C-alpha cells in the first residue's frame, strides 16, 4: 500500500507509453475496416488475379532500392509502410525504465520506507511519555549517491528517447504528403520482357493522411512532456516541504532539514518520504500539533 | 468505503466520458457492418480492380488541396473523416481531470476524513461521559487554499472542453449536409495522361448522415451539463447544511458554522464531509437527539 | 445484504430496460448474418462495383430531402434507419432513474435502515427483561416529504419514458409496411448529367419486416408496464400491513400505526422496512409471538 | 446453503429453458455456416448484383401479402422466417416463473426454514435433558394459503407455456415441408414495368428441412415434461414421509402429522422441509434413534 | 472434499461424454475452414448466383421425398446431414444421468458418509481409553433397496444409451461410402418448365469422409466402455476388502462383514466408503495396527 | 503443496503432450491464413462454380478407392487428410496415463505422505528428549508390488504411445514428397458421360510441406524422450540417497535401507519421499546435524 513510485513519474510513464499504444490502435486495427493499404491503379485488360499481383507485389517493392521512384528517393516509404512499428519503438522504449525501476529500485526501496516510517513511530511514541539511531541512520544516508543515479539515469533514458520521437516525428510531419504516391514497375525476371505490362503503375499509399495526423498530435503532447521531464531534475526545488522539522519541533528529534544541494540520496528519500508519509497518524499528530502551535500533556488529550 | 468523489462529478464524468465512447461504439462498429464508408461512382469500363482503386484513392484524397472540389472547400471533408477521432478527443481530454484528481486529490485527501471522523467520534464519547483539537485544526484550515485550487480548475477545465466540444459540434452539424458529396479525380503523375480515365470521379461519404445526427444528440446533451457545471461552482450555497451545528450542540465542540464565502480549503471539507459523515453513527445519534430535541442522560439510554 | 432496492421497481427497470436491448440484440446482431440492410435494383449493364456504388449511395440518401420519393414522405425512412438507436434511447432513458437512485437515494437510506434495525432489537430486547428514541425519531420522519419526492420522480420519469415509447411505437407499427420500398435516384453533381444511369433506382430497407414485428412485442409489454407502474402510485395502499403494531404489542413500543395518507416520506419507510423487517429474528419471535398469542416469560423460553 | 428450490423444479426449469435455447443455438449460429437462410432462382441475365437483390428482396417479401403465392397463403412463411424468436418467446416465458419464484418467494421463505431449523434443534437439546412454540407457530401456518398459491401459479404458468408450444410445434412440424418452396416476384413500382424481369422468381427456404426436425425433438420433450408438471399438482401425495413422526416420538415434539388434503401453505412447507431437513444432524440422530428403536440416555451415548 | 462420485463413474462419464463432444468440435468447427459441406455440378452456362442457388437448394432436397435419387434411397442422406446432431444426442443422453445423480443422489448421500466417518472416530475414541449406534444404524442400512435402484438405473441408463450408439455407428460406418454422392433435381414449381436446365445436378457430400472415419473411431472406443459398465453391476464383487474387520478388531466394533449378495444398499455403501474412508486416520492408524500386528496400549504410543 | 507427481513424469507428460498439441495449434490455425489445403488446376473454360466445386469434390475423393491416381497407392493421401487427428490421437493416448494416474493413485498415496512425514516428525520430537511404529509401517510397505504396478504400467503406457508414434512419424516423413500431388477425376455418375470434362484433374495438397517438416522436429524430440522413459525404470538406481540413514542416526529409527532391488512399492515410496521429505524441517535439522557431524543436547541449542 505504499506509493512506491511517484505520481508525476507515473504520470509521464502513463501518458508516454499509453499514447502511442493508443494511437497505432486507433488508427490500424478499426480503419483497416476500410481495407487495403496500398492499392495501384492496373490497366483495365488485367484479370483480377493480375491487378492484384501488381498491388501485393508493389506492396513489397516499397523498400527496394531499383523498383521504385519519387523525388524522396526510397527513405520515407519505408517509413509509411514501418510507421506502427516505429511508433511501438519508442513505446517499448519507454516502458522499460519503469520495469527496471519496477526491478532494480521498488525492492531495494520498499524495506527502508517501512523502516523509517516505524522509527517516526518510535520518535512519536517516546514523545508520548512527556539513541538517535534513525538520525543517524539518514544522517548516513546522505552520504550515498547510488539510488539517485538510478533514478537520474531512468530519467535520463526518458528523456532522450522522448526526444528523439519528437525529432523522428517532426520530421515523418515534415515530410511532403504528396510522396505517398510512387511509381512502381513489376517489370522485374521473366515480366521484363512482357510487352502488354505497363512501365509503370502509379500507386497511392492510403493510410498516409492518417499518419501525418496522428504524428501531429504525438508530437504535440511529447513537446509538452519535455519539460515535465525537465522539471524532474530540479530535485532540491522539488523537496517542497522540510516536514523532518515537523518531527524536529519534538525534542526525540534532530535539525535533519537535510534539503542536500549536492546529488545525495537522501535527498531523494525526502521525495519518498515526503510522499507517503501522508499516511502517518503521527505525521498528522504532530502536524496538527504544530499547525495548532503556530505542553506535550496535549499528546496525552489526542 | 469513503465517498472520495462527489457524485455530482462522477455523474458529470460518467455522462461526460461515457457519452461520446458510446455514440462512437454505435456509429461505428455495428453499422460498418454495411461495409464501406466512402464509395464512387466509375466508369463501367473500370474493371472492378480500376474502380477499387478510385474509392480507396479518392479516401486518401480528402484531405490533400488539389485533388478535391467543394463548394466548403476541404476543410469539411477532414472533419468527416477524422470524426470519430475528434469524439475520443474530448472523451480523453475530460477523462484526465478526474485521473488527475484520482491521483493529485484522492490519496491527499483520504487521509483527513478518516481523522476527522475519529475526532468526531471522540467529541462524541467524551459527551457520554455527561483540548480543541480538531477545531484549532479545521479553524486552520480555513487558511488555506490549495485543494480548493485544485477542484476549481478541475472543474475548470472539464467546463472548457465541454464548452468548445459544444462549438464544434454546433459547426459539425451546422455544415450543410449535401457537402457530403464531393469531385475526385485521380488524373495524377501518370494517370493525369490517360484519356481513358474521367476529369473527375464524383463521391459521397456515407456515414455523414450517422455522424450529423449524432452530433445534435451529443450537443444537446453538452448544452445540458454546462448549467450543471456552473452549478458546482456555487460552492458557498452547495454547502447545504451546517451539520457542525449538531455537534455544535454538544459542549464538546464549538462554534464551526464556517460557510466561507470566502473560497477556503475548510469549505470544500464541508462538501466533502457534508457528504460522507451519513456514515457516523454519532453524527444519527446526534442528528436524531438534536430532531427528538426539535438531559444529556440521554445518551445513555441510546 | 440489505434489499436496498424494491423488488417491483427492480423487476419494472429488469423489463423495460432489458427488453428493448435484448430486442436489438436479435434483430440486428444475429439476422444481419443474411448481411444487407439495403438493397437498390440496378440496371443489368452495371458494373458490380456501380451497383455497390447505387446500394451505399442510397443508404445516405433516405435522409436527404431532394433525393428520395414516397407518399409518406421522407420522415419513415428516417425511423427505419436510425430504429435501433431510438430503441437505444429508450433503454437509456430508463436505465438511469435507477442509477440516478443508485446514487441519489441508496447511499442515503442504507444507514436508516441498519439504525432502526438495532433499534427495534433494543425494543425487543429490552421486553426480555420483563427514552422512546427511535418511536420519537420515527414520529419525526413523519414530517418529512424529501425522499419520497426523490421516488415519486423517479416513477414518474420512468412513467413518462415509457409512455413516449408506446406512442412512438404505436406510430412505427402503424407505418404502412410497403414504405419501406422508396425510388432513389444518383443523378447529382457529375451524374445528373449521364444518359446511362436511370431516373430512379427502386430501393428496398429488407429489415423493415423484423421492426414492425419487433414494435409490436415492444409495444404491448410496454403497455402492460403502464399500470404496474401507476400502481406504484398508490403507496398508501402499498403498505400492506402495519408491523409496527408486532412490536407496538411491546410495552416497549407505541403507536406507530402511521399509515400515512399524506406524501410522507415515512411512509416509503415503511415500505422499504415492510420489505427487510423480515430479516429480523426479533420481528419474527415478536410475530410469532403476536400469531401465538392470536406471558412475556414466554419470551425466556424462545 | 439451502436447498431453496425443488429440485423437480429446478430440473423442469432446467430442461423447459435450457432445450430450446440449446436447439436455436445448434440450428443458426453453426449451420449458418452453410451461408445463407433463402435463395432465389435468377435468370442467367442477371447481374450477380441483381441476383443478390432478388433473394433479398423475397427474404423482405415473405411477410408482405400481395407479393406472394402459396397453397397455405402466406401464414406459414411467416413462421419459417421468426422461427427462432418464437422459440426464443417460450424460453423467455418458462424462464419468468423462476425467476419471479427467485423473488417473490425466495426471500419470503429462507428466514423460514432457518427459524424452524434452529426450533427443531431446541426440541432435540431439550429432549438431551432427558412452550410449545415451533408446533404453535406450524400449526398456525396451517391456516395460510398465501405461499400455496405463488407456487401453484408459478407452476400453472410454467404449464400453460408448455402447453401451448406443443400445440404451436404440432402445427409447424404438421406444415407441409413443401411449402418453404414458393414463388416471388420483384415486379413493384418501377420495376412492375420491366419486361427483361421474369413475372416469378421460384425461391427456397433453406433451413425449414432442420427446424422441422428440431420441433419434433422440442414436441417430444415437452410432451414429457407435461405429466411431470401434472405430477407436481398432486401436492398432498407428494408429501412423502410425515418426518415430524421422527420428532413426535419425542415428549418434545407433538402430533403434527399435517398432511393438509386443504390446499395449505403448511404442507408447502412440508415438502421444502422434507428437502432441506436432511441437512440436520438431530434428524439424523432421532431417524437413527428411531430406526434403531425400530431409554433417552441413548442420546448421552450418541 | 469427500469423494462423492465414484471414479469409475467419472471416468466413464468423462469418457461418453468427452469423446463425441470433442470428435463433433474437430471434424466440423476447424475442418469447416474448408469451406462448404455440400456441392454441384453445375452447367457451366449458370451464372455464379445460379450455381449457389443449386447448392444450397438440394442441400435441403436431401430429406424430401421427390427432389433424390440414390440405391440407398433418401434414407442415409438425412444422416449425412443430420450427424452431428445425432451424436450431440448421444452427449445429452449420457450427460443426464450423471446430473440426475448430481441431484437425486448426491445430497442424499452426502451427510451419511460425514456421520458415519464421525461414528468411526467414536469407535477409534473410546478405543483409545483402553451402544452400537453406528452399527445398529449400519445393520439397518441392510434393509434397504432405495439408493442401489437409483445407481443400477442410473448405469443401465448409462448401458443402454451406450449400446444405441454402438449400433447405429455401426450402421453409419456399414454406409457404402459412395452413396454420399447422388442426383438432384431443381425442376419445381417454375423451373420445371426450364429447358435450359439439366434434369440432374450431381452432387457431392463433402464430410462424409470424416463422418464414417469419426464413426469407427467412436464406435470402437464405445465397444471398449461396454465391459466396463458391465463390470459396474457385478456389485458384490466391486465390493474388494471388507475394511470393516479392520474396525471389528476393536471391541468398540462388530462383525459387519456384510458384503451383500443381495441388493442392498447397505453394499453400496460398502462401496463408496471403501472409497472415501482412505482418508480417515483412524482407518489409517486401525490398518496400520491391524497391519503391524500382522496390547491397545499401543494407541498410546501413536 | 505436495510434490504429488515426479517431475520427471511432469516433464515428459508436459513434453509429449505440449509438443504436438503446439504443432497442430501452429500449422494449422496460423498458416490456413494461405486459405486452402487442396487446389486442383481446371480447365479455363469451367465457371469458378465449377472450378471450386472440382477442388471440394476431390477432397473428398482422396479416400475413396476409385477416384484417385498415385504410384503410392491410395494409402498416404489418407494421411495427408487426416495427419491433425492423428497427432491429436497421439496427444490424447498420451494425457489419459496422466490423468489416470490424477486419480487411480494421485488421492490413494496422498494420505501416506502425510502420515509418514508426521511419524518422521514424532521420531525427531522424541529425539529432542535425549513403538517402531511407522518402522514397522514402512517395514510392511516392502511387501507390496501394487502401487509400484501402477507406475510401470503407467510408464509403460506412455512408452509404448511414444514409440508407436515414433515409427509412424518416420513412415509419414520418409514418405516422398511428391506423392502430395495426384490426378483426381470427377467423371462419377452423370458427370461420367460429359465431354467438356477433362479425364482428370491434377491436384496438389498445399500443406504437405509443413507436415512433413513438423513430423522431423516430433520424430526427433520423441527419440530424445526414449530414454528418458527408459531411465524411469531404472528404479533401484533412481534411488537416489538414503535419506532413512539421515533418520537412523537417531536412536528413535531403524536400519531401514531398504534400496530394494526387488518391485517393491517401498522404493517406489522411497522415491516419492526422497522428493517430498525436502520440506522437512527436521530432515533439515537431522541432515544439518549429520552434516556437521560429519551429543545430543546440540538439539537443544538449534
Amino acid at each position: 500500500g505504499l506509493r512506491l513510485e511517484l505520481a508525476v513519474d507515473k504520470m509521464v510513464t502513463c501518458i508516454a507509453v499509453g499514447l502511442p499504444l493508443l494511437l497505432i490502435s486507433l488508427a490500424f486495427a478499426q480503419e483497416i475496416s476500410i481495407g487495403t493499404q496500398i492499392s495501384c491503379f492496373s490497366p483495365s485488360s488485367f484479370s483480377w488475379a493480375q491487378a492484384a499481383f501488381v498491388d501485393s507485389y508493389c506492396w513489397a517493392a516499397v523498400q527496394q532500392k531499383s523498383s521504385l521512384q519519387s523525388e524522396s528517393g526510397n527513405l520515407p516509404l519505408w517509413l509509411h509502410k514501418f510507421f506502427p512499428y516505429i511508433l511501438l519503438l519508442f513505446a517499448i522504449l519507454l516502458y522499460l525504465p519503469a520495469l527496471f525501476w519496477r526491478f532494480s529500485a521498488a525492492p531495494h526501496l520498499c524495506s527502508d520506507l517501512k523502516f523509517i516510517m516505524e522509527e517516526l513511530d518510535k520518535v512519536y511514541n517516546r514523545a508520548i511519555k512527556a539513541y538517535p539511531i534513525v538520525e543517524q541512520y539518514l544522517k548516513t544516508k546522505k552520504n550515498s549517491s547510488h539510488l539517485i543515479m538510478k533514478y537520474i539515469s531512468c530519467r535520463l533514458v526518458t528523456f532522450v528517447v522522448i526526444l528523439l520521437a519528437c525529432i523522428y516525428l517532426s520530421y515523418y510531419f515534415s515530410l511532403s504528403s504528396l510522396s505517398d504516391e510512387f511509381l512502381c514497375s513489376i517489370k522485374s525476371g521473366v515480366l521484363k520482357n512482357d510487352s502488354t505490362i505497363p512501365d509503370r503503375f502509379q500507386c497511392k499509399l492510403i493510410a498516409v493522411g492518417i499518419f501525418q495526423l496522428l504524428s501531429l498530435i504525438n508530437l504535440i503532447v511529447y513537446a509538452l512532456l519535455i519539460p515535465v521531464v525537465v522539471y524532474t531534475f530540479f530535485i532540491p526545488f522539488r523537496q517542497k516541504t522540510d516536514i523532518l522539522k515537523v518531527y524536529e519541533i519534538l525534542p526525540t528529534f534532530d535539525v535533519l532539514h537535510f534539503k542536500s544541494e549536492g546529488y545525495n540520496d537522501l535527498s531523494l528519500y525526502n521525495l519518498f518520504l515526503e510522499e507517503n508519509i501522508s499516511e502517518l497518524k503521527s505525521y498528522k499528530c504532530l502536524k496538527v500539533l504544530e499547525n495548532i502551535k503556530s505542553p506535550m500533556l496535549l499528546l496525552t488529550n489526542l
